[PDB]
Protein backbone atom coordinates (compact mmCIF):
# COMPACT_ATOMS: atom_id res chain seq x y z
CA UNK A 1 0.00 0.00 0.00
CA UNK A 2 0.73 3.59 0.15
CA UNK A 3 1.41 3.47 3.64
CA UNK A 4 3.59 0.34 3.41
CA UNK A 5 6.31 2.58 1.00
CA UNK A 6 5.60 5.78 3.46
CA UNK A 7 7.42 3.38 6.27
CA UNK A 8 10.13 1.70 4.18
CA UNK A 9 11.24 5.34 2.89
CA UNK A 10 11.10 6.50 6.34
CA UNK A 11 13.84 3.65 7.07
CA UNK A 12 16.22 4.42 4.22
CA UNK A 13 16.25 8.16 5.59
CA UNK A 14 16.88 6.70 8.97
CA UNK A 15 19.88 4.17 7.71
CA UNK A 16 20.96 7.01 5.38
CA UNK A 17 21.44 9.23 8.02
CA UNK A 18 23.43 6.27 10.42
CA UNK A 19 25.35 5.52 7.42
CA UNK A 20 26.46 9.02 6.92
CA UNK A 21 27.36 9.29 10.60
CA UNK A 22 29.25 6.20 10.66
CA UNK A 23 31.14 7.03 7.13
CA UNK A 24 32.10 10.61 8.03
CA UNK A 25 34.21 9.38 11.36
CA UNK A 26 37.87 9.05 10.71
CA UNK A 27 38.32 5.88 12.20
CA UNK A 28 36.29 3.99 9.69
CA UNK A 29 37.63 5.58 6.71
CA UNK A 30 39.30 2.44 5.79
CA UNK A 31 35.42 0.91 5.97
CA UNK A 32 34.19 3.24 3.33
CA UNK A 33 35.57 2.11 0.07
CA UNK A 34 35.48 -1.41 -1.47
CA UNK A 35 38.69 -3.20 -1.17
CA UNK A 36 41.02 -2.39 -4.52
CA UNK A 37 41.95 -5.98 -6.20
CA UNK A 38 45.52 -3.95 -7.30
CA UNK A 39 46.86 -2.80 -3.78
CA UNK A 40 44.63 -6.09 -2.40
CA UNK A 41 44.44 -9.04 -4.73
CA UNK A 42 44.19 -11.80 -1.99
CA UNK A 43 41.15 -9.94 -0.99
CA UNK A 44 38.45 -10.94 -3.10
CA UNK A 45 39.60 -14.43 -2.82
CA UNK A 46 39.66 -14.82 0.65
CA UNK A 47 36.67 -12.70 1.78
CA UNK A 48 33.84 -14.62 -0.50
CA UNK A 49 31.33 -11.37 0.54
CA UNK A 50 32.71 -7.82 0.72
CA UNK A 51 31.25 -5.01 2.14
CA UNK A 52 31.72 -1.58 2.87
CA UNK A 53 29.65 1.82 3.63
CA UNK A 54 29.96 3.27 -0.15
CA UNK A 55 28.05 -0.61 -1.01
CA UNK A 56 25.56 -0.08 2.22
CA UNK A 57 24.70 3.06 0.82
CA UNK A 58 24.18 1.88 -2.95
CA UNK A 59 21.91 -0.88 -0.92
CA UNK A 60 20.01 1.07 0.47
CA UNK A 61 19.04 3.20 -2.19
CA UNK A 62 18.37 -0.15 -4.33
CA UNK A 63 15.61 -0.87 -1.64
CA UNK A 64 17.76 -3.36 -0.29
CA UNK A 65 16.81 -3.24 3.02
CA UNK A 66 13.25 -3.74 4.88
CA UNK A 67 14.13 -3.88 8.35
CA UNK A 68 17.22 -2.12 10.71
CA UNK A 69 17.76 -6.20 11.02
CA UNK A 70 18.90 -6.62 7.54
CA UNK A 71 21.08 -3.53 7.34
CA UNK A 72 22.95 -4.93 10.46
CA UNK A 73 23.72 -8.10 8.83
CA UNK A 74 25.80 -5.53 6.41
CA UNK A 75 27.50 -3.85 9.02
CA UNK A 76 28.01 -7.23 11.15
CA UNK A 77 29.42 -8.66 7.73
CA UNK A 78 32.00 -5.26 7.40
CA UNK A 79 33.41 -6.19 10.63
CA UNK A 80 33.52 -9.85 10.86
CA UNK A 81 35.47 -9.71 7.52
CA UNK A 82 37.83 -7.58 9.13
CA UNK A 83 38.53 -9.69 12.10
CA UNK A 84 38.63 -12.53 9.61
CA UNK A 85 40.92 -11.09 7.27
CA UNK A 86 43.08 -9.28 9.72
CA UNK A 87 43.88 -11.76 12.24
CA UNK A 88 47.72 -11.26 13.06
CA UNK A 89 49.26 -9.92 16.15
CA UNK A 90 50.95 -6.83 14.49
CA UNK A 91 49.84 -3.47 15.10
CA UNK A 92 48.89 -2.72 11.91
CA UNK A 93 45.99 -6.08 12.07
CA UNK A 94 44.75 -4.80 15.63
CA UNK A 95 44.34 -1.26 14.85
CA UNK A 96 41.78 -1.78 12.18
CA UNK A 97 40.43 -4.67 14.26
CA UNK A 98 39.66 -2.40 16.70
CA UNK A 99 38.03 0.32 14.61
CA UNK A 100 35.82 -2.59 13.17
CA UNK A 101 34.52 -3.61 16.31
CA UNK A 102 34.35 0.11 17.03
CA UNK A 103 31.78 0.70 13.50
CA UNK A 104 29.99 -2.10 14.36
CA UNK A 105 29.42 -1.05 18.79
CA UNK A 106 28.74 2.53 17.41
CA UNK A 107 26.21 1.64 15.17
CA UNK A 108 24.47 -0.57 17.38
CA UNK A 109 24.57 2.09 19.82
CA UNK A 110 23.16 4.56 17.36
CA UNK A 111 19.96 2.26 16.23
CA UNK A 112 19.60 1.21 20.06
CA UNK A 113 19.03 4.76 20.82
CA UNK A 114 17.38 6.23 18.20
CA UNK A 115 15.25 3.46 16.61
CA UNK A 116 11.82 2.74 17.70
CA UNK A 117 11.12 -0.85 18.76
CA UNK A 118 7.33 -0.48 17.14
CA UNK A 119 8.52 1.22 13.68
CA UNK A 120 10.90 -1.92 13.66
CA UNK A 121 8.42 -4.06 14.64
CA UNK A 122 5.87 -2.51 11.54
CA UNK A 123 9.07 -3.10 9.09
CA UNK A 124 9.24 -6.62 9.70
CA UNK A 125 5.84 -7.52 9.60
CA UNK A 126 5.08 -5.79 6.76
CA UNK A 127 8.18 -7.53 4.92
CA UNK A 128 6.88 -11.25 6.65
CA UNK A 129 3.56 -10.15 4.91
CA UNK A 130 5.30 -10.41 1.14
C1 LIG B 1 43.72 -2.28 4.86
C2 LIG B 1 43.13 -2.65 3.49
C3 LIG B 1 44.16 -2.26 2.41
C4 LIG B 1 42.94 -4.19 3.39
N1 LIG B 1 42.26 -4.80 4.54
C5 LIG B 1 41.03 -4.55 5.00
O1 LIG B 1 40.60 -5.15 5.99
C6 LIG B 1 40.19 -3.56 4.31
S1 LIG B 1 38.47 -3.85 4.42
C7 LIG B 1 38.21 -2.41 3.45
N2 LIG B 1 36.95 -1.97 3.10
N3 LIG B 1 39.33 -1.78 3.10
C8 LIG B 1 40.48 -2.43 3.58
C9 LIG B 1 41.82 -1.82 3.26
CL1 LIG C 1 12.97 5.44 13.80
Amino acid sequence: SMQEEDTFRELRIFLRNVTHRLAIDKRFRVFTKPVDPDEVPDYVTVIKQPMDLSSVISKIDLHKYLTVKDYLRDIDLICSNALEYNPDRDPGDRLIRHRACALRDTAYAIIKEELDEDFEQLCEEIQESR
